[PDB]
């Protein structure tokens, strides 16, 4: 389901792990520095994400954390279908870029990451009244409720 | 702005702090166990929240964490207006605790149970049939406000 498909992947900065989720159909993202690239941390991130948006399918790579039994259980509980097997790469790249631009503006990396996410989701680039990723996701989900 | 107003407050369970945010106009909530009831943890939660939804005004009580300079800076950066000072946030904490109680056994840790509870609350429909869920009301409210 186009409105319920997300892609997850981990990227790294300053020796830290950043878990990233992208709503494919809109470009909206959610990211967060996790203490360790474990299935436990990944499962925790997934539950929060699923309680927020209609997460039906998550696409990830071969990563141990994503293939873990704990993430599997989280997905079954949340009714999320998994697929291990474009977009997420671009996001990690651009997220790192924005993080770079605002890095000085905050003490810890985790804060910079959230500033970057905010900037990315609020960012526009269409006409004088196009749409931001944040606006596209709610529009997509709203129109799908009817 | 009705669509941009949120209320935040902390509640407690098992000796832990649970930070809770409620989108007043829809009943949609976001909660999370934080290591400590500090301005730092509160500011972190607020940034995440603001990058997700159109947070324009946050209403909280007199709490040190909410009045802290670090939260103040977060709000200025995020362009969020603060107000210090109803029944809504109280009801949510109460019901969240209720749902947490119902699913407490399905999770290894409280923090997980909290997220299960949030998921259940936001997905819940009155009477379990038709109608709108809090999750659907918030996106509808925000969507109709974009036009
Ligand atoms: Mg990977
Ligand atoms: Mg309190």
């Amino acid at each position: 389901c186009s409105p319920g498909i997300w892609q997850l992947d981990c990227t790294h900065l300053e020796g830290k792990v950043i878990l990233v989720a992208v709503h494919v159909a809109s470009g909206y993202i959610e990211a967060e520095v996790i203490p360790a690239e474990t299935g436990q941390e990944t499962a925790y991130f997934l539950l929060k994400l699923a309680g927020r948006w209609p997460v039906k399918t998550v696409h990830t790579d071969n990563g141990s954390n994503f293939t873990s039994t704990t993430v599997k259980a989280a997905c079954e509980w949340g009714g999320i279908k998994q697929e291990f097997g474009g977009v997420i790469e671009s996001m990690n790249k651009e997220l790192k870029k924005i993080i770079g631009q605002v890095r000085d503006q905050a003490e810890h990396l985790k804060t910079a990451v959230q500033m970057a996410v905010f900037i990315h989701n609020k960012k526009r680039k269409g006409g004088i009244g196009g749409y931001s990723a944040g606006e596209r996701i709610v529009d997509i989900i709203a129109t799908d409720i009817q």
